[PDB]
């Protein structure tokens, strides 16, 4: 059973957390429960707190350009973990288990997430993207503060520990039957219809789950569909400081067939939306830093009813795009092209129904494209 920890610089405070990532099925969010290991000596007269902060940030550090940055705290919560006070409530059988295996300088803390918060999502612009880097961070932070610092309004850095956790999006415990994500278009060319229909088994796919896209074309036209391309596009909309817009392809496939005049075809291609599908991890919405192994694509944004979408920071959504390259005519120079889209949601699977300590820092991807530091 792994447990993550990070030690203060001055060794006076040490945080212990059960997980690096906390689940959010639409109904509730795993609270953050852990323990702080204080050094009785280095922490005398001073009190130790633990805060949970969620903030949206905008701005990069690119040399020779006026520095520009924006921060908007979406949620803040602080709890005193020391000296012991019932500020955390009952104890977690995880906390108890830990307090024992650890010592008598181990105190529990518990921070909970409200329901009006987005999940982890961030990005970095690619070479030709006009926007700047931005994202939503979730920081857990334990810190020691004497009464002289409470006065002078400062929190000694040396005696503080910081952890950036992920709030990942999982599907609700139980949902009703899922209808198929269907749709059909009829493109008229010289009064002869070229019918197109695209459908998916369900409306909510999971990261890693193959998506079976079925394309059905009934070409009663005089032209020939030269090629059929199908891709998964990730549409991103920054909504807090700048209205940036990104739309990238995260998976794509094409059929070999062709659809001659007055003939039909029903083919079905399978795509798998994965960050790993491409080396360039810039210009797409991720749930973690580009340089980290465990980082995945951001899940579709779920906006609880009643809350203003702008509070979500960055809006992420997915769609399947079908591109039909249609042959011109007799003396064809160029060939036309019709495109169409079908929306679907993407997230992690439903939730589920001897300690080995390890460093919190996440391992880095070995060949993680390009990125700002």
């Amino acid at each position: 059973h792994v447990i993550f920890k990070k030690i203060s610089r001055d060794k006076s405070v040490t945080i212990y957390l059960g997980k690096r990532d906390y689940i959010d099925h639409v109904e509730r969010v795993e609270p953050v429960d852990g323990v702080v290991l204080v050094d009785p000596e280095l922490v005398k007269g001073k009190r130790v707190y633990v805060s949970l902060t969620c903030a949206f940030r905008y701005g990069q550090e690119d040399i020779d350009v006026m520095g520009l940055s924006f921060r908007r705290d979406l949620y803040f919560s602080q709890v005193q973990v020391f000296p012991p006070v019932g500020a955390s409530g009952a104890t977690t059988r995880l906390q108890e288990s830990l307090i024992k295996k650890l010592g008598a300088n181990t105190y529990p803390f518990l921070l909970t997430f409200p329901d009006y918060l987005p999940c982890s999502v961030m990005l970095q612009p690619a070479p030709q993207d006009v926007g700047k880097s931005c994202g939503v961070d979730f920081e857990i932070k334990a810190f020691a503060t004497h009464s002289t610092d409470v006065e002078e309004d400062k929190i000694p850095k040396k005696s503080s520990v910081r952890l950036l956790i992920r709030k990942v999006q999982h599907a609700p415990r139980d949902m009703g039957p899922q209808p198929r994500a269907e749709a059909s278009w009829q493109f008229f060319m010289s009064d002869k219809p070229l019918r197109l229909a695209v459908s998916l088994s369900k409306e909510i796919y999971y990261h890693g789950e193959p998506i079976p896209v079925t394309v059905a074309v009934t070409n009663s036209t005089e032209k020939t569909v030269k090629k059929i391309k199908v891709l998964v596009e990730q549409v991103t909309n920054v909504v807090l400081y700048s209205s940036d817009y990104y739309i990238k392809t995260v998976a794509a496939e094409e059929a070999q067939e062709k659809v001659p005049p007055n003939s039909s075809l029903t083919k079905t291609l399978t795509l798998v939306p994965l960050l790993a599908n491409n080396r360039e991890r810039r210009g797409i919405a991720l749930d973690g830093k580009i340089k980290h192994e465990d980082t995945n694509l951001a899940s579709s944004t779920i906006i609880k009813e009643g809350i203003d979408k702008t509070v979500m920071g960055i809006l992420v959504s997915y769609q399947i795009k079908v591109k039909l390259t249609v042959s011109g005519l007799l003396g064809e120079l160029t060939s036309s092209e019709v495109a169409t889209e079908v929306p679907f949601r993407l997230m992690h699977p439903q939730p589920e129904d001897n300690f080995v300590f390890e460093e919190f820092a996440r391992q880095n991807l070995k060949d993680a494209g390009e990125y700002k530091e």
